[PDB]
Order: structure tokens, then C-alpha cells, then sequence
């Protein structure tokens, strides 16, 4: 974050005051906003017809191929009195809905217009109380008169209903009329009511739990104590006559099993099956014991028959307990609801698996066989929409099925709804009675309800479930044409949610939720496949509510933004790391380019003459796609690389701009550059920082990918444009005014190049050398960046150079900027110290280089006393760089070490010494004198000595050279003439010709033939220094000279040769140096030393023999051997050597003459 962000902040403050530009692009810019708005208006229209399959005061909140969820044209907000219990019940068999509270009961048409829809109110009695602080129970009864039910082609009543039955305390009051009830005194109203005392209280703890109409046969009601009262409430054909039919609750009466069972346990489900006619209805009884009874009610039947009387409580435990204990713990049967086949029931129960800590809700489809009280469990399905236990008895989850009874074979699958206080689960089952289809792995999707708006009641018919909510009234949860089984395929759970997020959160003010975090983990790849299918749907406008454009390419883009926003929020939040890094970044990269693209189109067209030329280049682009007709789909939706058709032209516009200006045309082009860049860069910039905690910052790249707006081509057009603008603006000295414009071009250029270096290095080494392309990126940056910084310093964006320097590296610039600023500002001292902490070699070393050049020697030593240790590194340079004035400064500072190393480079330059003779001699003097001024600061005292030595060295060189030129080299001893000369002559002549100096020729010539004035130094050197070379080396060389010396005295009779070499070494104390022998008989020892370095390779070049010269030497060693068997050689050595040893007092070991060491 750091670097980039801070730099930005500085950018705005400096640049923004002082800047005037001109340009007219206004006409097209405002016009594009209207036609972009109008595309979206046209597109918005086309969504309203398709989304909504009922819009009036109804408002469809989502739509799929298996359900449609919409509010009806009523709400249950307004005109009601909010009280502790809102109890709703929805009656679908009459069509009209009922909701009651503590003080009033409201019976309304629920398919009527307005939310201030007419509610038919009946105030309760103030004579019976049950408005105490609990709602009385109210339910409607079926009409059955006036042609067995009111005509509904004629508008008879608002609510075409029967009576209303109200239980207030312990008294059941049947009003047959809902509109003859006096709304003043209710003792009048009582005369047309029949009243009956129930032996329970509906405000006690024995309350009515459910009322269930099983008309025309009567009514069955349960309490929460397990007391079941069958009351037929009328004679038939209205007319009140509550008469207690029979108690169906008993303590499992009669002997020997009323003392073993009790049926005084609560029944959790009573449900209607079909009305067969003439007061017969099928009725299903499910208890928490998990006994199912199917009861036939009689009024045309001979006797009540129970068809099925089978247990299921312990049958779940013959497959979920016969292996693993995942049906262990609680098993509470909550509800049952009949399927389309009515001999089969679906059971809603839950288990708590404490081993996995999950709660599996279990749909067990059980097919019952009545002819022997049997069951077959057909399928079992786990809900995984909840894995935690709801144990609430104020809110029992219920299954609702809008089952068919009409045709069963309309659809091969029956929608099951699982009602929860915070969800409507919509799943799917199957029924074909075949052993070739899976009974598990079905489709489940989840439409979540917010927790403040909840279900107070419900009703269903045969295709749609009607759910009555708190303030949103009656929502019809329409089951439509769902896909039966797996044979008939569909979409997916993951897939579905993505469509919810994007498309259907457009419609607002609902209890319907549209962004859902995973409730159930699934692998990344499945999840990534669906996010990609949706992301192309938006992106090429092949959507399910996205039209591909009904205006131009430009107009198009605006609508997509609005869809892109919804998706983006959802993906980022919910699926953060349920996808890959590349995948997340791709989805943002298409949005970012898109925002830039809307602005882009809005602005590009500008003046009328430039608009036309925009079209012309654009027509050319389409025809290189293959064929043309003007406008392809490539330019319709965004390729993510939109400036690539106008761009070369714009670059060229800049190119013609600098040589020939056209006055107002300087400002006009500048403003255009400014505008686009501002728009584009701002968008881009800010989208990445959302994506700070979705991987990446704006100073990083990923390993496979960098952004798609960073590419060489863009950068080349931009970098080329700057320099032409700056010359023209400088020349006029209107430069200042464009200061904003100049900064923006450079900042984006730097940044893009820096992120590119980071990407380039995340590619293998082999690949870096395989691409010239990466190098061409690097060249484009490196030659031009120094110059960029310099232009910013002119327009007083020096502070900005500082930012540039930090973030992008440009440490030379950093030194320049900072020396302009005074230490008088407290912040300036600190600017240095901070960049020192951030860079301890890179900023300091370059800073030291800078200073030596800029003659700022006082600042180098004393102003930055804490980078000293790096400053010793600097001294170790071969030369610091500042020419031949550099070394001088270094002698002067007590920083001599840097200079000795410098002076070496001085003495090989023919332009620093060798200008002329006089100046040359002078320079040599100055170097010597400077050496004399070495103190103890730097121990260059040894070098001092070498500088002094050096004129004597040149003389030694020249000395020997002249001799060799005049045939100074002597003929080789070997034979009449020396072979070396045949080489020596050749080297002299070439150098005797007036031609160019041949360096090689002088080196070879110098050593090869040896002054006899220089033979003494080899003998001196081996005495003092020669034990370091190895005795055996030293002995060998010393023996060589000795051989020759003893090869002359033996030849004749006059010795005196022997002592001169012996006594000679005593003058300079050579024996005292130790291990130095005198001239003596070489013998065997000399021979052993001779053989190993036998080749001498000196004769190797020569064509004949090569080693033989060694054999000839062997012959020489042996001549000494032959003379020491004479022992007339020995007499000469002893007498000679010993005479000298009486003035020089040495001890002579005679017989092979050595000095005792």
C-alpha cells in the first residue's frame, strides 16, 4: 500500500492550483451520457416483462424454472393493531385469508389490489375475554349454500365465505354470519350463535393447538396435552349446532392395555387427505410416538375404517444404526404431509449426530401398504441447509407440499418445502417405483427469509403454497414446472445463487435474501466452473436479462456496469478462497477495464471532425476480423484492450504537434490526454485496493499474470508523446499550466514499468533470455526515465521527484533534489536520514559518487557522519569518478587510500601524461611530491616508496633496451652461434623501422639475452630470499652457475677462479644468509635436480632435438665427476678458497667445498 498511496497524495496538492487548458469535447460527452442512460432505460424495460410474471402491486422477487416467488397485491401492513400473538391461517379452499390478533379478527380478499386493501373486521366480544395478552383462536368454515357455494362469476361478496368460529377461553362461539355481528353490544350477536363449553382453556396450559376442518364430516381439534375433541359444528348446510361427537383421547381404554398405554400424548400432526364426498374425508394422524393412522370418516361409509396402523419410529434405526451411529440421540417427529400419492406420507423429523456435531434433517418418504400394516422406506434425504438443532416449540419446522391430486403425472417430481424461521428450503424427490434410479443426491436450493419477518400462517392448494408474513402480507410461493428426477435435468445450487446475487437483487423491499455464504463446503473447482459461466454471461452480454445492445457499442456498456457491481460484491465476500488466485483476479480485471471503457467512449468522440475519424478507423478494425458490414461484436463488448484503433492516430497527432503548432491545438490535445488518463487511472487504481485482501497490492504482481492494461504497446505510445509536448510547452514558456498533465503521463509510465520488472522476474531464467520482448520493455524504460525526472524538476515537481526516487528507484535524482533543499528545514535533515535507513548501500554509495563530482567535499565527510562504513567501500574503488581532479581531492582529505588506486589509471592515459614534454615531466614531479604527504591516516607509505622508485625503474628498462637495440644481446654459448639471436635480430629490425609502436616486441626483446652487468643480482637474491623458493630450487640455480665456474679452472691449471666466487659471497655475507654453498663439485646432487624440469621449453620452439641440450649438460656434469677422480681439481679449490678464508675468516669444509651453516 505505502509507497504508491503516499505518492498520490502529494500529486494532487502541488499540480492542481495553476493550470489552464482549453478544448471542446462537451457536446459529444453530454450526449453520450443521455444515450447511455437511454440504453439502460430500454434494457430495463425488457427486464420488467420477463422477470415479472405478475406485476401490479405484486412484485416478483425472483424467478427460476421450478418456482416463482412474488408478493401478492396485499400486504398485512397498515390498519392492524400489532399485539403479542399475530396468528395467521390461510384458507385456500374458499380463497380468502384470515389473520387475527388480540382485539380484532381481519378476514380479507388476498388477491385484491392495494396494501390498504379492504379488511373485513369483526371486533371480538368484550363480554368474553380472551384478548388478555394472547390471541383467541379463529378459523373460517367452507360455504355450502346458494348453489352449494356463492357464485364467483357474479360479485356477490368481497369474501365469499361461511361462518367464523371463535374460541374465547373455554367457550366455542359459532357465528354463521360475519357481518350481522353487532360492533357495539355483542349480546345481540349471541342470539344467532351457538355456543359450547370445551373442557379446556385457550388461555391456560391446555390450549387448542390446531383446528382442522375435515368438512363436511366435522372438525378435529388437538390440544398440547394430547386431548383430541371431534365436534361436528353444524347439522349440515350451515346452521350452528356445536355438538360434542366423541372424545378420541382416552387412556388407551379398557383392561390390560389402559394400564400399559396412554393416548394422552400430544399429536404433532393432523392433515387432510381428499374429500371423497358426503361427509367423508380421509384424515392422517401422526404422533411423536411415530404411529401413523389413516382414518376414514363416515357419512356414506358403513363404519370408520382405519386403513393403515403402522409404526416407523424404530425403522429409521434399521439403516442409520445398523452400521454407524449417525441417527443417535434425539429423534422427534415434527410433522407429516401427504404426497400426490395419498397412501404415502413424507415425514419431517431431525436427528442430532453428536459424533459429527451435525444435525441432519431427514425426509423419509415412506410408502404404506394397507393390506397388512406394512411400510416400505422408498427414499431418505439429508438436509444439509442446517447442521444445528432447532428444538423450538414455538416454532416447529413443518413440511409443506402443494401436492397434485388432479393429474399426478403432470410432473415426475413433487416439490417439498421445508419451512424454517430463517429459510424456505426448496428440494426435490422422486417416485417411479423402479430399481434403476438413484434414490438420493437430489437438487436443493434455498431461498432465505430475514429473521424479523416470519411465517404467522399458511395455506396451499394443488400447485402453490401461500405463506402469510408479518408485514409483507401473503407471498405466493409458486411451484411451477419443476424438473422431475435426474432424467429431467436442471441447473445447480452453486449456479443458482450466482444468478440470485446478480439479477434478482435489483427488485428491492422484500424478505427475500440473495447473497448466501456456503452452508455446506464444496471443492473449489465446482464452484469456480459456475462463477466462470456467469462471468462470460455478463461479459459478452449473453445473459438471461442482458440484451446485446439496442443502440451503439458505446451506449451498450453502461447497463453491464450495474450487473457487474452485484456479482463482484458477492464473489469477493462469499467464495473468497473457494476459488484460485488467478480466477479472482481475472474477475476484477474485466470490471476495471470496463469502467475505464465507459468513460472512454463518453469522451473519445469530442469535436465533430474528430468524431468522424474515430468512426473511420473503427470501420477498418471490424473488417480485419474477417468480412465487414460496420460494427462487429468485438467492438460491442469490451476486449479489455479498447485503445488500439484510435491510439496510433493519437500518438501521430502528438508527433505532428511538436514541429508545427496550430496555437489552440496545443491546449486541445493536452486537455484530451489529461481527461482520459484522470478517468481511467482513478478507476483502475481504486479497484485494486478492494482487492488488497483478495491478493495483490499496487506494487506487486502475481506469478503467472500482470494486469491487462500493462503491455508494451501502450507504453511506447505514451512515452513517445511526452517529449514532443515538453519541447513546445518550454519554448512558449507556457509550461507551468500543463504541470498536472506532465505528472500523470510520467507516473503511470514508471509504475507500469516497475510492475512489469516484477512479472518478468517471475518467469524462469531460460524464458528471460528467450524473450527479446522483455529486454525491449527494459530499454524503453531505461533510456528515458532520467530525462523524465529532469522535466518534473523544471515544473517544480521536485517533491514529486523525491516520491519517484523512493518508489521507482532513481537514487541519482534523490541526491540532486535534496541538495536544492536547505538543512534549515528540520524535515530536510530527516529526508536524508530516512533514505539512508531504507537504503544503506544503494542510496549512500551513489550519494558519495555524486558529491565528488559536484565539488561538494565538505558535505561528503562531515554532513553524513553515520554512513562512514560504506564510505570505506567507496575508497576501495579503482577511481571514484570525477577525472584527474578527483585524485587530488583524495590526497587533500586524509583519504589517501582512494587516490593510490586512482593514480594507476592516470599513468596509462596518454592525455593526462604525454600532452607535451614539459607538462609530462611536471606531472611526474607532482605525483612524487604528493606521495611525500602521506601521513599515518592511510598507510600508503609502501606505495610512497614505489612512486620514488619508479623513475629509477624506467631507467633500468631503457638501459637494458638500448643495449639489445645495438646488438647488446650476446651470442649464445651453445655452439658457434646462439639460436636465440636468430630471433633477437628479427625483433630489433621491426622496431628499428619507423612505424607504430609494437608493445609485444619490446617485452620479448627485453628478456632473452642477459647483461653480464646483471649476473650478480641472481646470486645475491637466492642467498637472502631463496629458502622461501624451496632449497631444492635454489640449489639447482646456484649449481648451474657453479658448474661453469668449476668448468674453467679445471680446464687449465690456474685456479684462483674457485675462491673469487667463494670469497665473493663473504663480502655481502651470503653464507650468513645460510644454505648458500660455494663453487664445488656438483656431482650427483646437481644431476637429480636437473632431470625433472628437463624440457626448459626454451628449445621447444626450435625444430631440432629440443631435450638434447639437457643431455649435453649431462655431459658437462660428468666432466666435473672425471676431474674429481683426478683430485688435481681438489688441490686447486682447497688452496685458493682457504687463502681468502684468512682475511674473511670463514670456515671451509674441504672436499666438496661448503661453508658450515
Amino acid at each position: 500500500m505505502s509507497e504508491k498511496k503516499v505518492h498520490l497524495r502529494l500529486r494532487k496538492e502541488l499540480s492542481v492550483p495553476i493550470a489552464v487548458v482549453e478544448n471542446e469535447s462537451l457536446a459529444q460527452l453530454s450526449y453520450e451520457e443521455e444515450s447511455q442512460a437511454s440504453l439502460m432505460d430500454i434494457s430495463m424495460e425488457q427486464q420488467q416483462l420477463r422477470l415479472h410474471s405478475h406485476f401490479d402491486n405484486s412484485k416478483v422477487f425472483t424467478e427460476n424454472n421450478r418456482y416463482i416467488v412474488k408478493t401478492l397485491q396485499t400486504d398485512y401492513s397498515s390498519g392492524f393493531s400489532n399485539d403479542d400473538e399475530l396468528n395467521g391461517y390461510i384458507d385456500m379452499q374458499i380463497g380468502y385469508g384470515l389473520v387475527n390478533d388480540h382485539k380484532k379478527v381481519y378476514i380479507w380478499n388476498i388477491h385484491s389490489t392495494q396494501k390498504d386493501t379492504p379488511y373485513i373486521t369483526v371486533p371480538f366480544r368484550s363480554d368474553d375475554n380472551d384478548e388478555i395478552a394472547v390471541a383467541p383462536r379463529c378459523i373460517l368454515t367452507f360455504p355450502a349454500t346458494m348453489d352449494e357455494s356463492p357464485l364467483a362469476l357474479n360479485p356477490n361478496d368481497q369474501d365469499e365465505t361461511g361462518g367464523l368460529i371463535i374460541i374465547k377461553g373455554s367457550k366455542a362461539i359459532y357465528y354463521e354470519d360475519i357481518n350481522s355481528i353487532n360492533n357495539l353490544n355483542f349480546k345481540l350477536s349471541e342470539k344467532f350463535s351457538h355456543e359450547l363449553e370445551l373442557p379446556i382453556n385457550s388461555s391456560g396450559g391446555e390450549k387448542c393447538d390446531l383446528m382442522l376442518n375435515c368438512e363436511p364430516a366435522g372438525i378435529v381439534l388437538s390440544t398440547n396435552m394430547g386431548r383430541i375433541f371431534f365436534i361436528t359444528i353444524r347439522n349440515s348446510m350451515g346452521k350452528p349446532q356445536l355438538k360434542l361427537g366423541k372424545l378420541l383421547n382416552k387412556p388407551f381404554k379398557l383392561g390390560i392395555w389402559s394400564k400399559i398405554f396412554n393416548t394422552n400424548s400430544s399429536v404433532v400432526s393432523l392433515r387432510n387427505g381428499p374429500i371423497l364426498g358426503k361427509g367423508t374425508r380421509l384424515v392422517y394422524i401422526t404422533t411423536n410416538k411415530g404411529i401413523f393412522q389413516t382414518w376414514q370418516l363416515s357419512a356414506t361409509n358403513s363404519h370408520p375404517t382405519k386403513l393403515i396402523d403402522v409404526n416407523i419410529y424404530e425403522a429409521i434405526l434399521e439403516s442409520l444404526q445398523d452400521l454407524y451411529p449417525f441417527a443417535h440421540g434425539t429423534l422427534k417427529i415434527w410433522d407429516s404431509h401427504p404426497l400426490q400419492d395419498e397412501s404415502s406420507q413424507l415425514f419431517l423429523s431431525s436427528i442430532y449426530d453428536s459424533s459429527c456435531n451435525e444435525t441432519y434433517y431427514i425426509l423419509s418418504t415412506i410408502i404404506f401398504d394397507s393390506s397388512s400394516n406394512s411400510f416400505t422406506i422408498f427414499s431418505t434425504y439429508r438436509l444439509n441447509t442446517f447442521m444445528e438443532s432447532i428444538t423450538d416449540t414455538k416454532f416447529k419446522p413443518k413440511i409443506f407440499i402443494p401436492q397434485m391430486e388432479n393429474a399426478n403425472d403432470t410432473n415426475e417430481v413433487t416439490s417439498i418445502l421445508v419451512m424454517f424461521p430463517n429459510a424456505v428450503v426448496i428440494t426435490q424427490v422422486n417416485s417411479k417405483l423402479d430399481s434403476s434410479y438413484s434414490m438420493r443426491r437430489k437438487w436443493e436450493d434455498i431461498v432465505s427469509l430475514r429473521n424479523d419477518i416470519d411465517i404467522i400462517g399458511s395455506g396451499y392448494d394443488s400447485k402453490s403454497l401461500y405463506v402469510l408474513t408479518k408485514q409483507m402480507g401473503v407471498l405466493q410461493f409458486f411451484v411451477k414446472e419443476n424438473e422431475e428426477t435426474n432424467s429431467k435435468p436442471e441447473v445447480g445450487f452453486v449456479k443458482s445463487h450466482v444468478d440470485q446475487a446478480v439479477y434478482f437483487s435489483k427488485i428491492n423491499a422484500n424478505p427475500i435474501d440473495f447473497n448466501l455464504p456456503p452452508e455446506i463446503s464444496l471443492d473449489q473447482e465446482s464452484i469456480e466452473h459456475d462463477l466462470k459461466l456467469t462471468s462470460e454471461e455478463i461479459f459478452h452480454s449473453n445473459g438471461k436479462y442482458i440484451p446485446p445492445m439496442l443502440n451503439t457499442l458505446g451506449q451498450h456498456l453502461s447497463v453491464r456496469k450495474e450487473f457487474f457491481q452485484n456479482f463482484l460484491t458477492f464473489v469477493a465476500k462469499n467464495f473468497n478462497y473457494k476459488i484460485s488466485p488467478e480466477l479472482k483476479l481475472d474477475l476484477i480485471e474485466k470490471f476495471e477495464i470496463l469502467n475505464c471503457c465507459i468513460k472512454f467512449n463518453s469522451i473519445i468522440r469530442q469535436s465533430d471532425v474528430l468524431n468522424d475519424i474515430w468512426e473511420k478507423t473503427l470501420s477498418n478494425y471490424n473488417l480485419t476480423q474477417n468480412e465487414h458490414l460496420t460494427t462487429k461484436t468485438v467492438v460491442i463488448n469490451s476486449p479489455d484492450v479498447f485503445p488500439v484503433i484510435f491510439k496510433q492516430f493519437l500518438n501521430h497527432v502528438v508527433f505532428v504537434l511538436f514541429p508545427s503548432q496550430n496555437q489552440n491545438f496545443k491546449l486541445n490535445v493536452t486537455n484530451l490526454i489529461n481527461l482520459c488518463f484522470y478517468d481511467g487511472i482513478l478507476e483502475e487504481g481504486e479497484k485494486t485496493i478492494r482487492y488488497e485482501l483478495l491478493e495483490l497490492d499496487p506494487m506487486e504482481v502475481d506469478t503467472s499474470k500482470l494486469p491487462w492494461f500493462i503491455n508494451f504497446d501502450y507504453l511506447n505510445c505514451i512515452n513517445q508523446c511526452f517529449f514532443d509536448f515538453t519541447f513546445a510547452c518550454e519554448e512558449e514558456g507556457s509550461l507551468d499550466s500543463y504541470k498536472e498533465g506532465l505528472l500523470k503521463i510520467v507516473k503511470i509510465l514508471y509504475y507500469q514499468f516497475n510492475q512489469f520488472k516484477i512479472w518478468i522476474n517471475t518467469q524462469p531464467v531460460k524464458s528471460v533470455n528467450a524473450n527479446d520482448n522483455f529486454i525491449n520493455i527494459n530499454n524503453l524504460y531505461d533510456d528515458n526515465h532520467l530525462d523524465w525526472n529532469h522535466v518534473l524538476c523544471k515544473v517544480n515537481l521536485k517533491e514529486q521527484c523525491i516520491q519517484i526516487a523512493e518508489f521507482y528507484k532513481d537514487l541519482s535524482g534523490l541526491v540532486q533534489t535534496l541538495q536544492t533543499l536547505d538543512q534549515n528545514d528540520s524535515t530536510t535533515v530527516s529526508l536524508y536520514e530516512t533514505f539512508f535507513n531504507e537504503f544503506p548501500k544503494e542510496f549512500s554509495f551513489t550519494l558519495f559518487e555524486y558529491l565528488i563530482k559536484h565539488k561538494k567535499l565538505n558535505d561528503l565527510i562531515f554532513r553524513f557522519p553515520q554512513q562512514h562504513d560504506v564510505l570505506i567501500q567507496f575508497f576501495q574503488e579503482s577511481a571514484p569518478k570525477y577525472g584527474h581532479v578527483a585524485w587530488i581531492q583524495q590526497i587533500l582529505d586524509g583519504s589517501y587510500a582512494d587516490a593510490m588506486n586512482t593514480l594507476k589509471n592516470i599513468t596509462v592515459d596518454d592525455s593526462k601524461k604525454g600532452e607535451s614534454l614539459s607538462e609530462c615531466e611536471l606531472h611526474l614531479n607532482v605525483a612524487k611530491l604528493s606521495s611525500l604527504l602521506v601521513e599515518k591516516d592511510n598507510l600508503d607509505i609502501n606505495t610512497l616508496r614505489k612512486i620514488q622508485y619508479n623513475l629509477d625503474t624506467i631507467d633500468a628498462e631503457k638501459n637494458i633496451s638500448n643495449k639489445l637495440k645495438k646488438g647488446e644481446v650476446q651470442i649464445c654459448k651453445r655452439f658457434k652461434n646462439g639460436s636465440i639471436r636468430e630471433v633477437f635480430n628479427i625483433l630489433v629490425e621491426e622496431l628499428k623501422s619507423t612505424t607504430v609502436v609494437n608493445l609485444s616486441d619490446l617485452v620479448e626483446l627485453y628478456s632473452m639475452l642477459d647483461d653480464e652487468e646483471s649476473l650478480f643480482i641472481p646470486l645475491r637474491l637466492l642467498s637472502v630470499d631463496g629458502n622461501l623458493l624451496n632449497f631444492e630450487v635454489k640449489k639447482f640455480l646456484n649449481a648451474l652457475v657453479w658448474r661453469r665456474i668449476v668448468l674453467l679452472n679445471a680446464s687449465n691449471e690456474g685456479d684462483k677462479l674457485l675462491q673469487h666466487i667463494v670469497k665473493r659471497v663473504f663480502d655481502e655475507e651470503l653464507p650468513k644468509n645460510n644454505d648458500f654453498p660455494l663453487p664445488s663439485v656438483d656431482l650427483l646432487c646437481d644431476k637429480s635436480l636437473l632431470t625433472p624440469e628437463y624440457i626448459s621449453e626454451t628449445y621447444g620452439r626450435f625444430p631440432i632435438d629440443q631435450n638434447a641440450i639437457r643431455e649435453e649438460i649431462y655431459e658437462e656434469i660428468s666432466q666435473v665427476e672425471t676431474l674429481n677422480s683426478d683430485n688435481s681439481l681438489e688441490i686447486k679449490l682447497h688452496s685458493t678458497i682457504g687463502s681468502v678464508a684468512k682475511e674473511k675468516n670463514y670456515t671451509i669444509n674441504y672436499e666438496t667445498n661448503t661453508v658450515e651453516y
